[PDB]
């Protein structure tokens, strides 16, 4: 089976835990209900967050989600772009699936819905 | 039929987005001309920066390939490392192939053909 | 055919090329014996460092393991976490495996063990 990457985007309104954990289980269990997708199924994630970030690592949310203990993830720094998105937390899901290209549910939520083209 | 990355790299003399996705632009079409790859083959996409460049991201170049609208992709800041090269854009593309791993065309171009095996 | 992501993470005590070399290859020769991982199963590899390590690339020691010079590798900034693990590098191997995901064995050394689920 084929191997497809499911991207999602969101933000929060303050560096804090709460705010991090919060709005990435959230992005996170959006992702999971759009793509049907089974922590089995999942090859690896990786997490990105603004360098505006730094309370917590978004990552500590995926051991809120039960089943996904043993999905592997990393988290690394967004670049920072002159007029970007702040504030930001993205997911790159990589996941095996049938699923064609175009068909894939990306996930944009938050102040995030404005880099979904 | 396996799933293998695919290297790139390159530079910009100047942190404008006219230059960092006239240089991203050409180092994909490069990769895609020596690899032959179709867009539908692609898992996902990864695409850094050096932390010297803030202009635009170079996720930017991909939607302006006809045809890869629906790959997906996403930015990450470089690791800053001391007499590195400097603005410096690389990129690791997951594709679907048949070609084995030390017959893959990993791809250098401008100033950061000094990495080139 | 399925594709696994295998996680690492470890430090140094100080910011040199021989210590971010040595505790790499450390690493990564623990991941290669505990998975039996052949530099050909592997789809890709991403390195992080925080950014408090700038003397070396961590990706130089993987050509270190004869065998592994086919091996597509780049490097990225971990997130700057407030209170988090300093002079952490971290891997995602991306592997070609049938091992079920429960039993990847993910390897953290040194200070790093304290990220351990
Ligand atoms: O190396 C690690 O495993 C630890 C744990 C962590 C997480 O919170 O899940 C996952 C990935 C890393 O970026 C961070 C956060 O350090
Ligand atoms: O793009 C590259 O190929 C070069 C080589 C490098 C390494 O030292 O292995 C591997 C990955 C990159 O992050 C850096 C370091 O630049």
């Amino acid at each position: 089976m084929m191997i497809r990457g499911i991207r999602g985007a969101t933000t929060v309104e303050r560096d804090t835990e709460e705010e991090i954990l919060q709005k990435t289980k959230q992005l996170l269990e959006k992702i999971i209900e759009e793509n049907h997708t089974k922590p089995e199924d999942v090859v690896q994630m990786l997490l990105s967050a603004t360098p505006d970030l730094h309370a917590v690592f978004p990552a500590k949310a995926v051991r809120e989600l039960s089943g996904w203990q043993y999905v592997p993830v990393t988290c690394m720094q967004e670049m920072d772009v002159t007029g970007g998105l702040k504030k930001c937390i993205r997911v790159m899901m990589t996941v095996q699936t049938d699923v064609p290209q175009e068909q894939i549910r990306h996930v944009y939520l938050e102040k995030a819905v404005v880099l979904r083209p």
